[PDB]
């Protein structure tokens, strides 16, 4: 009687990938969304790189436009950003495409810049975190990315073999993810002799694939 890994393999071979209703090319995904613009952590204070003390001094240097900051190779880029805002220095779109994109206090440089200069919205939207971006008519990938919860988008960022997005199942095949609705995948789970729970629902995830904890029927 097949092992759990074997059934998962049997499970993915039940899908007709030519008939998937939605599919995305991972190369196109990477070229248009740098990982830092997808990571949920990017919206949070960047305490993995800067002490929370430095981040609060940056806000004070921002809010007052006076004040010194400790020096370091990395903080040089946020310092340029902060002073440019105070000095009224024009930062071009090229500057954002060449930057590390994420401000030390969480969020993107672009979103913060557009906050001061709201007319630059359309030029700098592509350098903003997806959580800072409005949905645009006919940008379904951005719509799909924005609707994912942390566990789902982190499985995407990890390039996981599969993951569940609400009621849709994302399956990786070559350079693409193929998206299938529950009306297709639920029966496939049963016909393969499987069951599953999400990583956030159970405490026991011994056979993990993306955000999915597989088990037998």
């Amino acid at each position: 009687d097949p092992s759990l890994p074997e059934r998962i393999d049997t499970f993915t071979e039940l899908f007709n990938y030519q008939l998937a209703e939605k599919s995305y090319d991972i190369r196109v995904l990477q070229s248009n969304y740098p990982t830092k613009l997808l990571s949920p952590d990017s919206m949070l204070p960047q305490t993995a790189d800067y002490p929370l003390k430095d981040i609060q001094q940056l806000y004070q240097l921002a809010n007052t436009c006076r004040g010194k900051l400790p020096l370091s190779p990395l903080i040089t880029e946020p310092l340029v950003f902060t002073r440019a805002i105070c000095k009224g220095t024009q930062l071009t779109p090229r500057w954002f495409s060449r930057s590390g994109l994420i401000h030390p206090g969480g969020g993107s440089y672009a979103a913060r810049y557009v906050d001061k200069y709201p007319e630059l919205q359309d030029k700098l939207a592509q350098y903003m975190h997806i959580k800072e971006r409005k949905n645009v008519q006919g940008d379904e990938l951005l719509a799909s990315l924005k609707s994912m919860n942390d566990d789902a988008i982190n499985a995407l960022i990890a390039g996981a073999s599969m993951f569940i997005e609400q009621n849709e199942l994302w399956l990786r095949r070559g350079d693409h993810y193929f998206v299938f609705p529950k009306s297709v995948w639920q029966e496939n789970v049963a016909n393969a002799g499987l069951s599953f729970k999400l990583a956030s629902q159970t405490k026991s995830c011994f056979v993990k694939r993306g955000n999915i904890c597989w088990d037998v029927e």
